[PDB]
Order: C-alpha cells, then structure tokens, then sequence
RNA sequence: UAGGGGCGAAAGACCAAUCGAACAGUCUAGUUGCUGGUUCCCUCCGAAAUGUCUAUCAGGACAGCGCGCACGCAGAGAGAAGCAAGGUAGAGCAUGGGCCGGUAUCCUUAAGGAGACGGACGAACUGCGAAUGUGCUUUUCUUCUAUGCAAGCGUAGUGGGCGAGUUCUGGUAAGCAGGACUGGCGAAGAGGAAUGAACCUGGCACUGUGCUAAGGAACCCAAUGUCUGGACAGAGACCGAAAGA
RNA sequence: CAUCUGCUCUGAAAAUUGAUGGCGCUUACCAGACAUCCGAUGCACAGUUAGCAGGUAGGAGGGCGUGUGUCUACUGGCGAAGGUACCGAGUGAUCGGUGGUGGAGGUAGAUGCAGAGCAGAUCUUGGUGGUAGUAGCGAUAAUUUGUCUUCAGCGGCAAAGACUGAGGAGGAGAAGGGUUUCUUCUCAUAAGAAGAGUGAGCCGGGUCUAAGCGAGUGUGUAGAAGCAUGAGCGAAGGAGAAACAGGUUGAUAUUCCUGUGCCUGUGCUGUCGUACGGCAACGUGUAUUAGCUUGUCGACACGAACAUCUAGACAAAGCAGAAACACCUUUUCUGUUCAAGGGGAAAAAGACCACUGAGACGGAUCAUCUGGCGACGUGGUUUUAUAUCUGUGACCAGGCCUGAGCCUGGUUUGUUGAGGAUGGUCGUCCAUGAAAAGACAACUAUAUGGCAGCACAGUCCGUACCAACCGUAUCAGGACUCCAAGGUGAAGAGCCUCUAGUGGAUGUUUUACACAUGUAAGGGAAUUCGGCAAAAUGGAUGCGUAACUUCGGGAGAAGUAUUGGUUCAAUUGUGAACUCAUUGUGACAAGGGGAAUCUGACUGUUUAGUAAAAACAUAGCUUCAUGAAGAGAGAUGAAGUGAGUUCUGCCCGGUGCUCGGUCGUGACACGGAGGAAAUGCCAGAAAGCACGGGUUAACGGCGGGAGUAACUAUGACUCUCUUAAGGUAGCCAAACGCCUCGUCAUUUAAAUGGUGACGCGCAUGAAUGGAAUGACGAGAUUCCCACUGUCCCUACAUGUAGACUAGCGAACCCAUUUCCAGGGGAACGGGCCUGGACGGCCAGCGGGGAAAGAAGACCCUGUUGAGCUUGACUCUAGUGUGGCCAAGUUGUGACGAUUGAGGCGAGCGCCAUGAUCAUCACGACACACUUGUUUAAGGACAAAGGCCAGAUGGGGAGUUUGGCUGGGGCGGUACGACCACAGAAUCAGAACGUGGUCGACCGAAGGUACUCACAGCGAGACGAGAACACUCGUGUAGAGCAUAAGGACUAAAGAGUGCCUGAGUGUGAGCACUACUGCUUGCAUGAGGGGAAACCCGGGCCUAGCGAUCCUACGCAUACGAGACACUUGUGGCGUGGGUGUCAGAAAAGUUACCACAGGGAUAACUGGCUUGUGGCCGCCGAGCGUAGAAAGCGACGCGGCUUUUUGAUUCUUCGAUGUCGGCUCUUCCUAGCAUGGCCAUGCAGCCGUGGCGAAGUGUUGGAUUGUUCACCCACUAACAGGGAACGUGAGCUGGGUUUAGACCGUCGUGAGACAGGUUAGUUUUAUCCUACUGUCCAAACAGUUGAAGGGAGUGUGGAUUAGUACGAAAGGAAACCCACACGUGACCUCUGGUGCAGCGGGUGUGCGGAAGUGCAACUGCCAUGCUACGU
RNA sequence: UAAGGAGCGAAGGAGGGCUAGAUUAUUGAGCAGCGAGAGGUGAAAUUUGAUGACCUGCUUAGGAGUAACAGAGGCGAAAG
C-alpha cells in the first residue's frame, strides 16, 4: 500500500511556523538582577499570557521574556535571583522556598531557563528538603516525584489563564480555530471508513477492525496504529500508586 | 509538497481532455504452445485424424502410414489339402443361485410338512455345441506375377475426425455419449433418386463414331404401349398404434 | 355359421397460403406379368501421345519471366526503350510482328551473383468513385423605402420601424495576443501590397522587506542527494519625494504646445539673525551639522448603529434656443461651468488648563453610561473637514455676417441625498488581526544660518490597438477588476423610457409527424411502478392559532376577512362618503396545506463527465503512550463511538497486548581436553521462548433433552447432559423472518400495500453501542383535502422548423446481381430445386437486410498479467539484545583462575589459609567525549559511530496457488497396481460402465521327508439337555488352503509329526506392447540342506503389496593422488538402503463487483433444430356405482397414442456482439368451441341443466394489492374460453424487476472479501442506402362507357304481445312478426357543446406636451366563416 | 395587666457562622532487627508469607473523628 497519514504530518514542512513568534521564553542566567514588567502579551500560538522583562547587563538595557504569573501588573518591579524577597512573582533558588508552596517555570538543572510547569492554570508543590544531599522533591501536575537540586531557580506563583476547558466549543468553527495551529489532523476522518491501501483498519463489507487494536512497542512505523503497548483497556478501575519522595 | 511518491470533511477521488501506480526517452525488433497473411507454369507419385510417455488434454517427442535415391530379388491383402486352439448363437437346467403347483406313499398332527414329477429361469449358471473369423505346414499344390517387389539411408505432413451397412454398452429417448468389423466423404468429378458431403450406377488427359447401366417412356422433358385381377375414399401413387364394424 | 388371406373404411387435432416435384390422372392408383425404346466422363473401335493419365496436406523432375557480373554474336535520328490499338505463335507461364505516339538508347546465346514474380494481411503510402446537386447551411432584437456608387456588396448616405435598458449588446484598465491601429491602391477580400505611426524629474519598472529560495564555506557521498550556516534574490494590486487645467494629429499624449506650479540638489547677488511672552493649557519666530540613549510615525480583524461633508437627483422663478398646434396649453425639452497650487471661516466631535466646590443626588446618549483620583457653571488652550476668495482667463450656448471676424448671456432660492469620504462610540473571539527601508522629537556638544531674486541639473526601460484572449475556427462554453439617469415597487428584482451603442442563406400562406406554447362540456387520479408533467396557492393589513418539546421553538401552524378610482376629515393611528358591465398584490413579480411511519441530531462535504445519499465530517463521550522539547501534562501525539436525555448486563477458555521471576532451553565470541596439525568434540550462553499472574468503551463470544397443576391447554416446579460464559434491560415479520402473501384488528366496494398488536427471534440486542422524543432534510414510504387533458376521448388555434424554390454544399456505409410460399441445406435464404407473381417517378414510414457503431465487458482456456489480504513459500528495511574496537589516573572489598607449607574419614576426596594473574560494584580526581550553565557545567558514564552473531519483522519485495470432468465450481478419483463381467467362441478393444480389492502380514503361514483325511448323515455309549468326550458304517470334497476375486490341489498342495535355515555365493540368456519392476530358465562352485534313494530347494500353490539422475549412509576389493617421499583427511569403481501416492519423479495459500491482455462457438447464460421422461389433451377394456340396471352420467386395475403451449435432457449454428423480464400500442393466424346459430341423446313434464355432432363469421370488459407472467378478491356482463407469430413487437416507447462502479443490515470468513438473502441511489445513440408497405404522377389525346380480377360488414341485448297460457299434485312456468338501446362502420354541420386566426369592446405599468389616435409587457369580455363530437 | 413591643444592669449555656492551632488512633510507604507462620470462627475453608510475613524500633504521607469525664444533665422553632 501507501504511507500513512501519521508518517506524513511528521515530515519537515510540516512543522509548526515561527514567524509570529516574539522570542524564546526563559530565565535572565545572571546572579542578581531588577527588572521591570514592560508589557502583558498574547502570542498567536499559546493560550498563557508572556510578560516582557527589561533588566540591565553592563550599562545596556535588555529584553527577556517570562510565562505570566496570575497578578503581576505592567509596570511593577520584580527581583530575581539570590537575595529576592518571597513575594509573588519573583524568583528565588528552591531551598529557600517553605515546604507545601506552590510555584512555576522550574529549573531541572541550574541555568536552564525554566522548563516543567508552563500551561495554563498548573503548579507543582514542594514535597521535601533533604539538607545532606542538597536535594529538593517536587510533585508535578502528572502526579509524577522528581529531585532537583537546590540551586535551581523557580517563580512563585499559577500560571495564568486557568479554568479554559469549562465552556464547551458547541460548534465545528470553534473547534477550527482551536486547531489551525496545532499538529494534529483536524478534521480527523477514521481508519475503518478508508480502503486498504491507505490504512490497516481499511475494507470490508461491513465497517470493522478485524484484528486487535492493542499494538507492539517494536512494530514497525508505518503499521504502529491504534493503542500503542498499553499495559490494560476498558472503563474499569486501575490499583494503588506506590510513593516515594 | 513529485511517482512505489504527493495530496485527500475518504469517492480508490485528484496530480495538464491520461490514475487500483503520471509523462518523456531508452533497454527492445521484450516474449507468444494463440489469431491474421505468405507472390510463376506444366509433368509424375501420394497421406493421417491411431498406440506409448509427457504440470499432459488448443502443444511436443518416439513409433505407424507418403516421397526421393536405390544395393539387390522368387514372391503374393485369393483358394485347396492335412493340423491346432476357441465357448458366442442355438440347445439345456446333473455342481451353485432360484419361482409356482403336486398322485401314490411317508411323517406327524388330526394342521402342516416330505414327495417318486410337471411347468417357468441367470452378463458374473454349464453336461453339449455351430456358422463366420484366427494361426501352422506344403508350390514335393491350384492360380497369378517384372511397366513388379525392394533391405538400407535422409526427410515431410498427421496425432479435433465424421458417416453407411452389420452388431454391442450407458440412457425414456435424441441429428445423444462411447467401442468392434468391411467399404466411403475428408482429398471424388460425371449420369440418376425434383432439391441434399456420405444413398443407386460407376472412378475423370484430349477428340470422333457406335452401345449400355441406374433410372425413365400422356404433357412439362429425349423415349409407351399391351394383357389379367383388385380398389370409390376430395383416396392412392408420399404418409402413425392398440382396438374394431 | 365359424375362422383365415387381399384392397377400401374408423380410430386421425396447430398456429403466413400450399405441395405424390407441378399440372393433372378414377383405363397416369394397387398387385401379377409382357413388349421394345430413350438415356453417362462407364464399355467397344479409331486418332493425338512416353502413355501407365482424379487428387488436399506433403515430396520430386523439366521449363517461363525480373535487376546486375564475365565473355561471344549484333543493333539505333533512314527513329531505341516505353505506352496504345490490331494480327500471328505456344497446353501454359509468356513470346513475335504491323500502324499511329515518343525522342535516346537496346538485345540474342552460354555461364556468375541475388533486396528476383501478389487479390487478400480491420496491410503501408498516394490518387479516385457510388451515395448526391442529396442531408444540411435559419437559438438570439426585425426590418422597410428612396438614392448613389458598386458593377452589381440588405456597401455607403437620408427618412421611418425596433432592440440592449446604467449587475448594458455603453465607456475604460490587467493577464493573454503582437501590428491586428492609420492612409492609398487592388480584389485576391476575416486577402494582399506599399508607406507612416508609440516623445515623461512629478504615471509605472529599476528600491524595501513577507512567506520562502539560495552561491560559497563546513560535514557527507565513488560521484550525488541530504544536513548546519549564509553573500545575494523574492510583490507592474503590500510600504514607497514631487502636477494640474485648456488646447493640437490621419493615427500619441496628466509624455507635445500655452498657462500656472511643485520635489531633490548646486552656484551667484542682495537682505536680515545669534531671542522672548502667558498663573497655565501653550504661543511668537520659515534655522547648522554630528552623536549616544529613550519614545513616536511608517504600521494594519470582522460586525452594528449614529453624526457631518461631497458626487448625484428633484421643484420653483429669470433669460437664450428648440419641439408640438383640425382643436387645447406661459404644455414640453436642452443649458446656466471653475483644476492643481496659494489663502481661509463659522460648525460639529473630542482632549486639556484656571477659578469654583456637588449626593440616598445631579449630568448626559438612538444605545451604553458619568462625578471628591473633582459635578454643574463662568472664561480660555489645542487637534480634525468643508463652504467662500484668488488662480491674471479659458470653455460653453445663441445671433450677425462669412470662403473673417464681431456682438450678447452664463442669474436667484428651496427639498433630498451615496453603492464614495471622515469622526468619536458600542459588540464578538480557548481566533486578538506583517515586516523593513526611510523619517521625526527630546537630551548633549557645535555654529556664517534663514529668506528673496536670478541661473543650472535630474540618466536607463515601458507607452499604437483589442469586440483581435484559451478551447484545431469568425465556436451559444470559460476568463481578474472600475464608473453608473428617470418611473412603478421594500428592493443596482421583473417590466417601460433618456445618454451611448447595435443586426442578414431568397422567395413561397406553407399537408402529415415533430419541438416551444395557449384553451376546453360533463366527470375528477378511473391514468401510471409511482400524481411524472401540469394546475391550484402567492404581496401587504387585521382577526384567530393544536399535539408535542431540550421551554429556545413548533409558527407564515391551520382556519378566515379586506385591497381600484374620486372628494373629504384627521395627522400617523387612520376613518367616512360618492362611483364602475364581469372588479381592483388587475400586466410584471409572487408559499399549496394537513395526519403518520423508517432513517441521519443540526449548518457543512463528496464519485470534474450515469450515484448528493441513510455515506464522510462535526460538537460531545471513552480508552492508550509519555517528564522528552524552539513545545512542557488545562501538554503533545495514536485509536474507537457519534449532539442532548436515558441506560450500557455476563465471559480472560482461543488470539493479541502487558507484568514478573528461571526451573529448562537458547547464537557467535571467550575458554578446556586430545592429537604432528587441520577438521571435529566438550563446556559456556543475553534477549526471546517456555512457565506464573493482569486485561473486553482489545479482536471477539454469550446451550440441549425429558416429565409435572381439581375439563383441556400451558408449565411457576423437578430431573438429566453440558461450559470460558450459556444473550440480562430493552426492541421486532423492522432498511435485520427462510417458511411467508405469518395470525388478529383498523384503513378500501375489493388491500402480495400502510399503521396498531403478538413473538422459541432460519440468523434481534447494548460505545462491533441499545431504546424513546423535539427542531432541521432537492433523503425513503402510506393516507386525506384542494387542484387539474394523467385519463375517459380527444378537438381547435399560435410561433419555429419541415414540404416546394434561388445561392452554397458534406459524411457514415459499400463482395453485390436483391418480390414471395414450401423443400432440402452449417437444423430461421435475396441468390439453389418445384410453384404464385413480375414497370419507372415524388413524398412519407420503421416489417426485413439475423442494419451500422466496437478484434464480447459475462462465461471458459493460456504452465499471460496487475491491485489488495494472510496462518502460503523464500528473503529484507526498521526496532530490540550480546561480545569486541580511540592505552584516562589512583584507592578499598569481593567472587573467580593456578600451584604449595595445614587439619578430617575406614594416598584418596573432603574440610582450613597462604603466597601468584585476570576481574565486578563502590569511591575521588580530570585528559578523551558531551552540552549556547561556555573565562561554564557534566565526565570514562552517556550520546554518536564501526565489525560479527542471535531474536522479531505482510512495514515492504519477489513468486506460487496440478490434471481429468456430458462448460466450470462443490463432490468423486475412471491419476500408480490386481481378479471377475461385457465388448456378436484366438489376442487385443472405449465411457465419471458393473461387482470388488491393494500401499501389508508371517522364524513359520519359508525348504524338505513321511503319516493320515475332511464337512455331514444313519446307529450306539450316566450324569448329559438342541449343543461335552469316545466308537462303527457310508462319505468326489458338499471342507480346508492367514489376507479380494478367479484358477489349482485327494495315499495332497489340506491336517499332524521330524529335521534344516536355499529367505546360499559368482556369472549368462530370455517372456509379459518391456525402461523400472516381476517371473522363467543355463553353467560353475559351497569342511550346503532334507530324504534309503531317484528327486527337490537361490522365499511364501499361481495371477497384486511398489520408485530414475544428482547428493548422502553402509558393505566389497582393484584404482587415483598434481616436483619427490611418509602419514591423517579426500577423490574413483560395483552393489544395496534413505524418496518423490500428481506414483516414467518442480521446492508452493487466497481474493478482485476497481480490473487489463491473447484467443475460443473446441465451452455456459437467449432463440431455433432433434427427443418427450415430466406437463397437457384423447382413445381401448368393463370390476364396481348410479332408487332398477355394466355403458343417461360414471368407470378402479391395466394397455395404446398424439401435442410442443411446462420444465428437463443434449451442445448442431452465433463469443472481430443476433440488445435480455413485464407492460403500453397494433395486426394476423390456430381449435382441443366459453357466448351467439342449426341439431342428436337424457335419470328431457315445464323452467334451469348435462353428455355429444357440422361449424372459427362476430364477441370475450372496468377496477383494488403486487415490477411481475401467475395468483386472489370487488363490480358489470350474452359470455367475461385457451393459445401461436425469433417465450410476435426497444434505429416504436417505457425503464418498475434482474445484472457494473456508492452505501446499510443479517449470516459466513483471522482477513482482503462472499451470499438465485433483504434495502436505497444509479447516461436507453444513428435511416439521408436497398427492399417491403401507404398514398401521388407517367406508361393511357378528348367525350361517353364496359367489367377481368382483387377487397368486403353489420353483430348482439332488452321491453311489449302470445300469457299467468300449454305443462304440472302444487310451487312455479315457456315458444315469431313490432318497438327501444349498446358496440362497430360510413358520412354530415341545420341544432347544441368546444376552439378564437379575421372583427368589435375593457382595464393595469410605462413611452410619444394634453385630449384623440396608438407602441411594448402581456391580461381580459363577446364573437362571423371554417374545423370538430360531447351533436345529427 | 401574673397583655405585648423597645431599652438598662450583672451573669449563664455541646445554640449558630468564621480564623488559627492540638493529644492519640486506623491505613499506606521507606529503612532496621528476627527467621516461621499469620488471619478468621461455634468449628473450619477461601486467603496471605523465604520477592522475609507476624511482632518490635525509628522516619514520614494523607483523610475522618473528638474515648474515659458523661448524667432520667444543659442548649435550640423543629431537624439537631
């Protein structure tokens, strides 16, 4: 047969557009510094708000760009690094953060910018502070634990713009301008409603898969479709989650 | 964003009147056990549609039947006369299978059974047995025979057949399917059955005079009349049963 | 009288008209005989001749002709070759001469070399016919008259008549074209030839940057591709310094000329400058370069309402000129202009500054709103249009003259108003709506800078025209944009007009059949698969509006009434009166409505060119995988179901996916033992596999049999088999039910239909999603109201073609000689045989030419393909897993490998610890390697490369998927062997012919020598019986012989008993159609067997139990071995084993309804032919039955025929094509007689019937369900018989069924897919030829006639009278003449319907100044003549 | 007014809403010790344990609750 839809929308030209893009998002990497919010802005792809930063290097004034924080204003005065203040909307190194706070934008290892919690409405909460090895737990809004240590940075603070998903989109247009930057086929027509050349579910006289849908780790590319290892199915209930910090 | 690739609100849709794999050009005069065609005259000879093996059944090869060149040469698609083998037609029911009825007598019953016998029968019953056909010897056995036979060598076509008379098997039968024997049409014209591949007479270089065949002889149409019996039905010359006055 | 033989007779019925061959024949027949004649390519005689003589496929011998070579002989201007008429020679292929034409070359003989002879190939190229002066050439607005040319153009010009109608058939640009544009001449004309024509600082290109492309460099590659970075490039419609009027050419113009300007720079001469004002909001002053830095401009979505301006349009008055006047009118028409640049208001809308000090309150918008972070008020500051003036006069209208110049006007007011411009507000979004070049301000330094005059400069390329573009063209198609008047009306709708633009194949009143349209008595879906098509409804205003519902909707529900003109009131609500001959959204424009069911929630999308859908999408719901990112779990990807409401039961046995451990297996490397060494051997061994768990909103799956309740039925209850679990809640003859047209109710006169119920449901059912509704479908289906030419049943009229005529002018197709009936024939003839008939012409028509299209698409065959699937065969990319490979450095412990000095148990193995090399975790440093944490962080790990080895692998790649066969498939095996039967008494001998057997078994069931029988039957012998052991007599096999069937065997070949391993070893010859195989037989040998010996034995009493080349295993002796020699491995030879059952021997699964190619009537799906089982119809016999009684009527059990209208059986014709079911329409034939006419019998009183005979003239209907033929009901009737003609009839129609490609359901399949199972959507081409048929002319002067031959026509019902009669116990109850009607036939318009072309009238919208006369769009009342039936 | 409503003074109650804290207990994980059974009942089986249960230490993470004092005691319109 031929190849596969999944194949195609993962060639080069396909990739998302940066044109509209106002720069990459990220931590300023020196000691100490006080910036000003300059300006509260939407950018053509992503839902979170991005505050633009302007801090002195040498005599020169520069430009950063931080993920917006619920209650920053344009105009206020904001400290990052060693010595800040905890109050919300700086930046602080995690060990000088209280157990049981919540923060954003972390740090998985010093002078990385920020990766971790960026989308609309996450946090992670702080979980331990191990004074031997200088270690730090966090939970991640997967449920997920990590160690990190503790000279990353981190704001304190939501991201803003959460409660989004609570109003359905009730019609197809809504749902088209939802989509149109994003990767996935939209609209997305289904396997078994195509022939056998173009899909493994494809053909037949009556519209059906014929074979299990659960599918190997180590299948090949072009016929790995469906429910790709999963390890159960079905609408029942799972077990115990086992924890350690 | 480009061909075993694209793109698809999915129809195998669309990608320059081309898409269940584009166009241009080359390899390439790709291959073909299958269809079509294959160019002058006269003379002489003249088939096969069967057997064995084949991923064989619309094809091959080997053998059998033609022709050419021919070393050589007592032979023959016919009879007699001695001699073998055969189990069909007819005939029979003696081992085996198998239908109906029995006198005297016998056994019991007071029923039935057996029976000295008669009638009816078999592709896988036989005690007897033809005609026709088959083989052996003898030219020291009639009759024919050189314009004849012919080892050997080289090489062709053929390997869908069909029909008549006599017979057979399967089938209600069939211008049906399948065998055997002797001549045909295939590859055969001419005269006759009004017409007809195969039926009757009878086998063809080219001319001329006579005669016959088969079939005809009022007229169409070359040749026709006679004698004796039957027969009356818009009958017969061409044409159907059991049953009948 | 009874039998038998001959001829006649009865049994004896088929579809166009018919066949002893015809006409005829009764003395042309049947049977028995007789005469002699006619008749072949045969026979006789005679010529010619080698004479011996037919011939396909095929084979051989001798000759004729063509282009060129070598030689010999000749020839041509006193006319060569060629070509054309005649004449001679040869059986023939061919050859020779003569007369005209032609104008320079040509042969005869013998040999040599070949591109060496045509009727055909749907042959190749070129040229030409018939058809044929024919088919056609005419969609759109429309044309007439005069006059000149033209020389014969509806060409030009005047006058009329029309049309596009400002979302134009008008005027311009872009893409595309490229001289098509202008002048002259000529026809050569959508034709040529010769010239001429496009002028810029201010218009556009050359500039900037979007999405993006990229040279070079780095890395890579055999070279490439690719990847990282990046000079340069990227918009004639995005950003982007500065121009406008009026004139002029045959053709250019914001480009030329005149006038008035502007931008960017340069230079001269004058003339001034180095600062101030306001409480403030800010002003006055035309101001230099340069630089940091901070900011602004360039610089931006959609939608709605409200202001203001400008084009535009109206109406009054003034003047100037036009139109109209039988009448009337100060009625009607055209005009009344002001650019860029300069100067400049009031106004409206917002910002802001000073004073002031406000509320349970003031201000303010169409709408939101607004104020102590300062309201109202009073005075100011600033930003954003426009009117008006100047632009020095141009331009327009009119008058007077004129081959030129003068003169006069261009004045005032009101209403409205964009489809253009601008301003400040408001709404929407999980969508927030480009960059850069180039500018400007503030701040800091620095200063000869501002203004006026005059002068200079600003390169290069494009510039004509389009109705001329792409579709083979002068093609009804396609193709990016701009400007836009008046009336009617909501409206750049339709209809009518102003500005501007427009047109030719000719004449004829022109039948039938068409294509676009009108109208119709009475009836109203009766029509048809189906209301398909048409009709009906229609705008605005008011009254009045149901079920159900997600509460939004349904809803314009439905149902009803009103509407013109005039003259008034009243001011947006509207009222009232008067008036008209059909009445008023008058033309144009403009919904039919209701009740239910199946299905998809909705708007949206799709097979360009047969499918618009129930299919796809969609919002919502659920599952899965991941902490990797230029992205970071409210994330990023993969699947399934389909909005909302309400539910979503049970199963982890199989298959898959996933998790955990090894107990076993499982590669290469790395080790070990041995040997002179190679080859082998042993250990070792990840992941996988196996094993144990999890998982169905994963693939999917979810039962049988017996009994049992006070009538019968049914079974809550019991028992029994069975499993992974045995279909829960719901729903149903449903788009899913075979039987099936299921049963009951309702709808109709009548229901294969619809709806409601019921349910052991062939084969319903829960996110393979189940069930009940709303709103919305060009979706499928049933009914009702309105409405109608769909129909009964057709008629009349209009336009355009068509017929005839002038001008112009083709194609398909074609072996062609073409009237029928029967016969035969390749089984349906135009042509052949025997009969019936025989002409040409013009216009129509569709019976035939199995008419034309196109090497049948269905079906089979080919050792021909391609797309797609998987549990087919053999490989492969990707993904995982192991060991090894760039000398990192140094600590600690550990297991392991190798050998000593210790200790235990009758020097052994076992237990202690001490030295020698690898080596697995763990630490701590920095040097390889990694990362924009980079003057940095990690770190010998990772990540990325390389060489070998295992695992997985329809993600892909190649290929295969036997044969015979009463077509193929499914089934069997007639595919290798053996016996019997048949195949007309040797042997042989076919069919999916008949009855069967084989793929082995046995140390004896083999070899030998000797002994004796057997199965039964008749007597005996205790228990002991039907049947126990023992005896005597008979006993030709009635028994046995392992295993089919046949043959064979008696002191044995059978049953016993003894001994043996001949079921030896070498090597020959033969038989069965004879290779393999099986058997028969010769000679030589054994320290061979059995027997006294003669004799016998190298398997089974005989006929069946089996297999090549190459490779490999074993036995046997004799060989070979590379320059030489020794050994371990190897190679030769003979013979046996390991195996091919498709058995004279490849290594192999499906599907195509998406389909291709070569062929096949060697072979299926129609018709026809042969047959007639089955279907239908008829005879013979007489057992019984009929109230008696064979036979009025019947007729068992048996027996003989006919028919082709049923279905089989067979495969002769057609696969380079004979259009396939039913209906509609229309004609003819058959009889086996339903009605109607004449008769005979009766169990015939009469009435009504029943059985038969001659007879085919005239009849045999309207409907409901269904695609039906068929069936079954209702209504009528004299009666509602049965059939044929290629299952009559598609260049006659229709297209409901079946049978291409889309899609749903059930059952089957792991799947792609299947299903004479159900459902819905699905392109019907061409006559102009020949012949037939229908009419028309000629053959046939004119007037009057004749009648050969051909055609043919009237059929039936009722009433009255006989008559309440005959006849019958009664009840009942018949038989001419006359009159009324229906159907059919032929005519006719006096009457009555219908139609409206000629004729008269009326109104609506808009044109010609009014009235009168009238155009266009079309509407409407009456109606001559004519034609017609619903009339006579 | 030994009818009602407004108000003053000192005091009492598990009456109600909110904010910030608490002693134990029951489960779950981590680590350490030990080396065979634990659980449950009238009596037992499903079941769990050498991948170390049970019991004893130390760490942690959550979400409920307020024992004994506590009564013919108190409060509220009742539910509480």
């Amino acid at each position: 047969g031929k190849v596969i839809r999944t194949l195609r929308l993962q060639k080069e030209h396909w990739k998302r557009k940066h044109h509209k893009s106002k720069g990459i998002v990220g931590f300023p990497t020196l000691k100490n510094c006080e910036a000003t919010v300059e300006k509260i802005v939407h950018e053509s792809g992503r839902p979170a708000p991005l505050a633009i930063i302007n801090y002195k290097k040498e005599e020169k004034n520069t430009k950063g760009l931080l993920v917006a924080i619920e209650g920053i204003y344009e105009g206020q005065k904001i400290q990052i690094g060693e010595n800040a203040s905890l109050e919300l909307g700086n930046v602080c190194p995690i060990k000088e953060i209280p157990e049981g706070s919540l923060v954003s934008m972390v740090e998985k290892k010093p002078k990385d910018g920020g990766k971790y919690v960026k989308s609309p409405g996450c946090y992670a909460t702080i979980v331990y502070h191990n004074k031997l090895t200088n270690q730090t737990t966090i939970k991640l809004p997967s449920g997920e634990r990590v160690r990190v240590t503790g000279e990353s940075r981190a704001l304190l603070g939501i991201i803003a713009g959460g409660g989004k998903d609570d109003k359905p989109l009730l019609k197809a247009v809504n749902a088209y301008y939802k989509y149109k930057t994003k990767g996935k086929p939209w609209p997305r027509v289904r396997g078994v409603a195509m022939n056998p050349v173009d899909h493994p579910h494809g053909g037949g006289n009556h519209q059906h898969v014929g074979h299990p849908t659960t599918v190997s780790r180590n299948a090949p590319v072009n016929g790995r479709v469906g429910l790709v290892a999963a390890r159960r199915t079905g609408r029942k209930k799972g077990s115990r989650k086992i924890t350690v910090n």
